[PDB]
């Protein structure tokens, strides 16, 4: 333990020698204390909300703007049966994912080019130091040698561990493939959507759903990161015995000094900086979070289909021939069962054999792996309609347009829509940039939430208020773009979509479909309200009240798009 974090220990000790103190009042039960030291709220974006005025009056909408007992938790040893079952999963799952990729270094240039695309003030400016890459070859000399000195935690249901951006370059360097080389993608894992936008998320589900089986059960895991077991850590730890040469050193050094041991530093009000360690919960970059999160729910998934189909008694202990039974399982339907399941990190979608899932809880329970809102040995409430179905914070309606083919579209309350549009994070926003952001979510609207009849208004007023020609500033983002959005529409929709047999372009946005009005109204709309109806008839005064405080710019009007202002 202390032979692997000590270095990392000491080193900081040095950096505040005049200050280092062995408080006794620490609040720290699961985390191990060492020492202390002495030692970002939500903006409005004023562009969307002038253009979104009914909603200054909806607490849900104006909530959203304003303003951890579970990190300090201790997750049970697996019995045994449950420890034989992860091994055995784990080994077959990352055989099938390198059945068709070779693991391999992420580059330097591909980091350099990473950070200019969003003592150093910034990351672009260490980028470029090449004193920054010297301090990077020795920690990376020291992983070789199986040693750490400043890959280091920083504390901030959430919460965000950032590290230096040397640290980050070593995690990317050795396992950054992952995600660079989709790993996750769905024809590569089969239960993974890595780079299926959100509008291909319903038709995955609408897929999942043809299957012959039980209910669709979507359980959400109470603090995912927080569950991950050091049994955990050493089943995904297995992806290096896919690696070789110097890249199984340097991946091999990252799990097991980083991952499976961590050094945080948290401040504590009482100031003070804590420098704690751990073994085991999620503590990584979060891209490498979301991939791990993703195959440790894709194993964990697999076991509780394996519990329901009776293919292991008990989690007690494996026998001989049960092994060979999950090994035989896994052979000869595990592509199967991965294709019953639509898997991003930490949230799934299962349809599996028959509704024998709904009870198979011992498994899942003993990986600690334990359901959100639900009592630990209650059956699963499966769903009957994949349109009912919760993933990704999303819903999906079937939308059939005017000339019969078919849209798979994603839904979500509208309050939260226009709430999220509503924020900013960070300083020194411009007028400009702050514009340029709320481009961005209306072209995410007119592309996503089309067939919600307040977005589709409000986007094309956002769009005719900000400059034509303005860049939009800060899954797949087809909506980060300055072509025409038609256009746009046309290609996701129609042409790129796989399910859409007939390929003839749609020539205006009023062949586009609306959900229905009593189901617009169901998600959030405002359609039926006086307010909702003054905001659309006066909508070029809103429009007018934006380009005057932006200024003297080339604006289009977007607003005959639409029947009611097309004369
Ligand atoms: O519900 C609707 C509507 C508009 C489009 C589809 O349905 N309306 C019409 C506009 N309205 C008004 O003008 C009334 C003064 C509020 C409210 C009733
Ligand atoms: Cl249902
Ligand atoms: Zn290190
Ligand atoms: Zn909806």
């Amino acid at each position: 333990n202390l032979d692997i974090i000590g270095k990392r220990i000491e080193k900081i000790k040095q950096e505040h020698e005049t200050s280092w103190h062995y408080d006794q009042d620490h609040p720290y039960k699961t985390w191990a204390y060492h020492g202390s030291y002495e030692t970002a709220s939500s903006m409005v974006n004023g562009v969307v909300r002038l253009l979104t005025k009914p909603w200054d009056i909806i607490p849900m909408v104006t909530q959203m703007a304003m303003t951890k007992e579970k990190v300090d938790t201790r997750t049970q040893e697996p019995k045994e049966g449950t420890k034989k079952l992860m091994k055995i999963t784990a080994e077959w799952l990352w055989k099938e994912l390198g059945k068709k990729k070779t693991p391999r270094m992420c580059t330097r240039e591909e980091f350099t080019r990473k950070v200019r695309s969003n003592k150093w003030k910034s990351a672009r400016e260490a980028v470029e130091d090449s004193g920054f890459w010297e301090l990077v070859d020795k920690e990376r000399n020291l992983h070789l040698e199986g040693k750490c000195e400043t890959c280091v935690y920083n504390m901030m249901s959430r919460a965000i561990w950032y590290m230096w951006l040397g640290a980050r370059f070593l995690e990317f360097e050795a396992l950054g493939f992952l995600n660079e080389d989709h790993w996750f993608s769905r024809e590569n894992s089969l239960s993974g959507v890595e780079g299926e936008g959100l509008h291909k998320l319903g038709y995955i589900l609408r897929d999942v759903s043809k299957k012959e089986g039980g209910a669709m059960y979507a359980d959400d895991t109470a603090g995912w990161d927080t569950r991950i077991t050091l049994e955990d850590l050493k089943n995904e730890e297995m992806v290096t015995n896919h690696m070789e040469g110097e890249h199984k050193k340097l991946a091999e050094a990252i799990f097991k000094l980083t991952y499976q041991n961590k050094v945080v530093r948290v401040q504590r009000p009482t100031t003070v900086m804590d420098i704690i360690s751990r073994r085991d919960q999620r503590g990584s970059g979060q891209v490498v979070t979301y991939g791990l999160n993703t195959f440790t729910n894709m194993e964990a998934q697999l076991i509780r289909q394996m519990e329901g189909e009776g293919v292991f008694k008990s989690i007690q202990h494996l026998t001989v021939t049960e092994e060979i039974a999950v090994k035989n399982w896994l052979v000869r339907v595990g592509r199967e069962r991965l294709s019953r399941m639509a898997i991003s990190g930490d949230d799934c979608v299962v349809k599996p054999l028959d509704d024998r899932f709904a009870s198979a809880l011992t498994a899942l329970n003993d990986m600690g792996k334990v359901r959100k809102d639900i009592q630990q040995w209650e059956p699963s409430r499966g769903w009957n309609d994949w349109t009912q179905v919760p993933f990704c914070s999303h819903h999906f309606h079937e939308l059939i347009m005017k000339d019969g083919r078919v849209l798979v579209v994603p839904c979500r309350n509208q309050d939260e829509l226009i709430g999220r549009a509503r924020i900013s994070q960070g300083a020194g926003w411009s007028l400009r940039e702050t514009a340029c952001l709320g481009k961005s979510y209306a072209q995410m609207w007119s592309l996503m939430y089309f067939h919600r009849r307040d977005l589709r208004l409000a986007a094309n007023a956002i769009c005719s208020a900000v400059p034509s020609h303005w860049v939009p500033t800060s899954a797949t983002h087809e909506w980060m773009t300055t072509e025409d959005m038609l256009t746009v529409w046309n290609r996701v929709w129609i042409q790129e979509n796989p399910w859409m047999e007939d390929k003839t372009p749609v020539e205006s946005w009023e062949e586009i479909p609306y959900l229905g009005k009593r189901e617009d109204q169901w998600c959030g709309s405002l359609i039926g309200l006086t307010s909702r109806a003054t905001w659309a008839k006066n909508i070029q005064t809103a429009i007018n009240q934006v380009r005057s405080l932006i200024g003297n710019e080339e604006y289009t009007d977007y607003m005959p798009s639409m029947k009611r202002f097309r004369r």
